[PDB]
């Protein structure tokens, strides 16, 4: 509980900001068939042109004002088109005399938007929001969207809106005002209101999550980290327990404690549990990997494309965790129980460090030989998945950024899911789907595991021949569950947006959702 | 013996070692050929070659007490099968008394004098006979010529191949007799027991280089050394940090500074109960693992997982003292040494650029914090000179260009005394462990001229690093006939995963013939 | 014979100088015994000192001139003896005449090494270097052998000598106060001849390739034969098609330059009771081919030199023409060619047949030395020689092993190594007898070809190239020296000449 | 042939050989001495 410091200007906490701008926004849906409103800050009309590629703008919605009305009729709408992400802004004076900004971004020409397409035209929206002064934003659909797309929109607008700051000093943004109102027409209005207060949880744990992982090492290491969980628990009303060394050791967690052995923090277990009241029909485990920093140890990432600057994201698997730990405590859904799990330490160059041929012996009693430190991922996890297994649960779910060759195989846009059952797997793209969170099923090969055969101990961490190390990975990893439908989901790629400097958040979602729908 | 530090409990606290091997309990019976071969219960292997012919039949000329046998083995029957080596094949038939038998052979190809490599090979042809066969006894009926050397070395590389190492298997059936029908099988009687010991000697070095880094840490490996001088009667002394600085070994000490293990110097001493005629040193390196330091393996080919083995040499050198002090030779004192640390990366370690003054007060400019076994060596090389031997001879996983010099099957002995080099190459003959003698070319001298120290730890412009490197440990014997096998390349074995032990046998040979 | 161009300014023959000044060099030796004149130029005594850091200089040997009172012994303990450490100076002699006097420092040990004589070499060198004088005289207060006198003479004359070739006075007389100065006066010569035979060879690796390619080298050493009335033969490529040398045609499938092979043969005036052959390696430049030199380490800039071998045996072949040794038939062979990049170039993987019907699986175009030394060495067997020795720069592994000294030779013949290895001990060249291990065999297994040219697994690289061309010599003692390492002299920046003098030596002694 | 539940579990042929030499070297005494391990192989060269 106590952060150890090297020097006195050494944080001890990891700095979060709860109450967000974002929370402080009243959102109100009307039915679109009612006619728009136009009277303050800025109205945005989401609009396509099905079949026409970058076919005209042409506002269908009555809009309720003489004046707002004259502007948009379609001669004057002609100039512009619907390419996907464009968008223009409008300033008129509307019947009240009253100065008003109007505006519209481009959906483009497929009427049924993909996770991708939604958000480029959220990020056209929030353009249009930053480096501007407004008091309130009304979004006009004039597109279809199911209601998980809505959903995911109000949660991408939220997130991609809100800045984080915390690490800003002498360079605050002068100029970030929020919005206070945010205003929503949309076809049958009544069923999208549900999913206001859900965008609006959504984001919180996917921002939070990304609170976490943005937090740089210094502040977010083995300690703070999971005396942010004991916090997240305490507010929500979760059971917690965050074992210690002593506590680990007792119950023979040596591949984890292996892992942090050169760390100056502690290794510190999160294990949060919600409960339902009532029946509980099914029990889950989930797994984030919880590195708070990975030099890659004595393997220490110093080639070039390591990265070695980004992995403060290595606990980006149990940042997830603990952000679905918010929503579920948050919507408190009926009939389960979750556990929330977190092997959470640092994988530093010491000399108390493991090395590269140390033989370590997992919590299960299997002895691994470490081939490369920088496979700590998985020498953390293999101890996390005996525990959750030891809890006698229905699914465990792993989420870790566990190999770079998720890079080289799907990329930046969609994580990758592997396990030990069909069914489970298809939850997962089930919550993938709903969620908008896009993963893709890779196989756990089995031909590849002689390659972890061990000369010396029960298994090798890893292949010395096979380079598909994110399904040796897996292989590994299915050899600590023993009877229990298990899946891990591959976030190494995903984690970090590139292009935006920041993380994605990724996995609440899909966490919450596979939680919520079973 | 001391405590072994840890920064969980979980740490090992001692290198597990098996010392009552399988091995040992399998009876050997040696039987000359003359009187017949008696083809009961086990496996019933003929070694057979047909020199000339490449590839030629299987002919089996030894009489064979058993008339159904003998039908089996006739040419006839045989000529269908080769002598390729390396070759086998597995026969099963009803002896005389309605006994089912089981027969083979492996092929021993056409050369008459078969090498160590080419015996590796029969050998391992063999053992995957034993493999997944519960067979109570093999024999082994010889019609191939071998010498005894050779003979020993079949025995041994039997023994410690068909050996498994399982001291770190958790969730993951020997033979008990083993006959050996030989030509003038008296003659070769005496080896058995002599392959025995080298074989336990080989096996308990490779426990060691085998034995993980968390495992096998400067502490355990001591204690290790401790224990294993109490077993055998040697004399033993560890000198720990106190002792050391106050012998002033900062090159030694320097190398162990950035490790959780405090340096632990082994000296074992083995002396002879008659007039002392010969006194050795031998001194094996005996870092635990080797990171590199601050210059720490990270290129690609560094092979930073295996560095668990920079300790080969001081696994051969105790596992020589095993051989050594269960054979106790006579007339003479060895010293085992092995200047015991780990090359770590910490606040505490020493840096690229250092100088630092050995216990001779020559002072070395540290250029590459991964020569670190030269620098343990040559505190060890000025100790072992002040013992005052007649010879002082390291062995050392000393230069990865090992492996583009001699490769993985023949080590490198480089000296200042062809004396000395002669009597370890005859050692390498008759222990069959592969040395060549290598070069200290003179003209490197000169590229080890620091500006600022006395001396460079390493050439800033000569790739030959094993010659540079022995060039640099001449530095530290002023007086004594010394020599130095680079073991770099030999001691771990790719192919099969494991160590060799090698040097086990070529220094205990060495010991045993002077 | 003529050599095909791209551009009409590109080179169509290597220069070559073979009337050097140090051929215009008098030399005449006297016994220490009869003391030593000063009546001109540079006088350097050569001095060490048991016991020294070094110690100061004592000159020892008598001096016709009261120059005397400049080395008596007040003033010159002001100066040591630090190997290669030198001091001269002028001044007037007993006719009021200009002379000069030094010394060079020769360390402590009283037995000079191969290398030690060298550095006592450069720095007399370095002096004459920056003197114009009509004379110099050395005078020899060490004991010196009859071979290391000669080399000394030999390393003199060749470090001494400066190529100009590519450029867009020297000393008329040497006089040398030895003792037993009847032992060594033959010694002059051989060095004269050996040091030709060095530079001669250095001339060709210095020659950079766009001078020298497969065409030039095979007009340079038909000409050289000419002189010499060796017998010659230049194999093109239509008798090297018959003769089916698909390895070698393979690796200059590539160049613009034809393969040349050089056959040159020395019949003997006497009782043929040895016929040798010295195959070299001649790839006029070596890209790598599709395996291109393109690591850092690789050296692309000096690969001009991979005819180092090629160049031993032909500057031999200089020594042996001149010194007429008896005895002995000798044959100088190279497969001369470039490796290139091209779409004519062999390819990694290609499976090339050997004269000898061996087929081969191309693993790396970069080897391409054992692959035209293999057609070589079958062609030297099938001549019925006693010996063959080859030489090459094959193995930037020879680096990490020897290194930039000691050249290794491996060989299938036990006598025929101890041969070249007391030649190196005489002709003051080092080499150190290396393996050929066997079990590595196993790793040129080709599961295609019949053989594999590099291993993949294996990183003794020197040691598999050795393998791999044993397997083209059936009958026949064998011996390969590879040079990679000790041929380029890279502090100079100029080739070694490496390997002709101990190539002479060996037919000289045996 | 396979042994399933039992890992590296002995070998047990059922079939019956028409051939009595055979038959007696596929008895179960004789065949547990090897096991199922994939890939694991041994044959052996006898009389009909
Ligand atoms: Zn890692
Ligand atoms: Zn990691
Ligand atoms: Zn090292
Ligand atoms: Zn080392
Ligand atoms: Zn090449
Ligand atoms: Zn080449």
């Amino acid at each position: 509980s106590e952060v150890p410091q090297v020097v006195s200007l050494d944080p001890t906490s990891i700095p979060i900001e709860y109450n967000t701008p974002i929370h402080d926004i009243k959102v109100q849906v009307y039915d679109i068939k009612g006619g728009c409103n136009v009277e303050e800050g800025l109205t945005i009309f989401l609009v396509n042109n099905p079949g026409k590629e970058n076919g005209p703008v042409k506002i269908s919605s009555k809009v309720n004002d003489k004046q707002v009305s004259e502007f948009l009729k379609d001669e004057n709408m002609e100039k512009f088109n619907v390419k996907l992400g464009t968008s223009k802004h409008f300033y008129m004076f509307n019947d009240n005399k009253n100065s008003v900004a109007v505006g519209y971004v481009g959906c483009g020409s497929v009427a049924d938007l993909s996770e991708a397409d939604m958000k480029r035209v959220v990020l056209s929206l929030v353009t249009m929001l930053h480096d501007n002064k407004l008091s309130k934003l009304t979004v006009v659909f004039e597109i279809n969207v199911d209601k998980n797309l809505f959903r995911f929109f109000l949660e991408t607008l939220f997130y991609e809106y809100m800045t984080d700051e915390r690490f800003k000093s002498t360079d605050k943004n002068v100029n970030m005002e929020y919005i206070k109102h945010l205003g929503v027409y949309i076809n049958n209005a009544d069923t999208y209101k549900e999913e206001v207060e859900k965008a609006r949880v959504y984001y919180f744990g996917t921002y939070y999550a990304s609170q976490l992982i943005a937090a740089p090492s210094n502040y977010c290491n083995p300690v703070s980290l999971s005396n942010a969980a004991v916090e997240l628990a305490q507010k929500l009303n979760l059971e917690y327990k965050i074992l210690g060394v002593k506590e680990l050791e007792e119950l023979k967690m040596g591949a984890y404690l292996s892992v942090g052995k050169g760390s100056m923090y502690p290794n510190k277990f999160i294990h949060l549990t919600y409960k339902s009241k009532g029946d509980v029909k099914k029990k889950i485990a989930l797994v984030g990997k919880g590195i708070t920093f990975d030099s890659g140890g004595y393997n220490l990432k110093a080639a070039p494309g390591s990265m070695i600057d980004l992995m403060k994201f290595d606990m980006s698997g149990c940042a997830a965790v603990l952000g679905c730990a918010y929503c579920v405590g948050t919507l408190k859904p009926e009939n389960v129980e979750i556990h929330f799990l977190s092997a959470v330490c640092e994988n530093m160059v010491s000399k108390n460090s493991y090395r590269p041929g140390d033989i370590i012996t997992a919590s299960n009693g299997k002895t691994i030989e470490v081939g490369n430190t920088d496979a700590e991922g998985r020498l953390t996890l293999a101890d996390a998945l005996v525990y959750a297994e030891k809890l006698g649960v229905d699914y465990i779910v792993d989420i870790a950024t566990l190999t770079g060759a998720m890079l080289y195989s799907l990329g930046t846009s969609y994580a990758g899911v592997f396990g030990n059952n069909e069914e489970l797997i298809n939850k997962i793209l089930q919550s993938s789907k709903t969620s908008n969170e896009p993963v893709w099923w890779l196989p756990i090969i089995n031909e590849y595991r002689a390659t972890l055969n061990s000369k010396y101990a029960d298994i090798n961490q890893i292949s010395s021949s096979v380079k598909a190390s994110s399904i040796v990975a897996s292989l590994f990893l299915k050899e600590f569950v023993q009877n229990t439908a298990w899946a891990h989901i591959d976030i190494a790629g995903v984690s970090w947006n590139f292009k935006a400097r920041k993380p994605k958040g990724f996995g609440v979602r899909l966490l919450t959702e596979f939680v919520l729908n079973d």
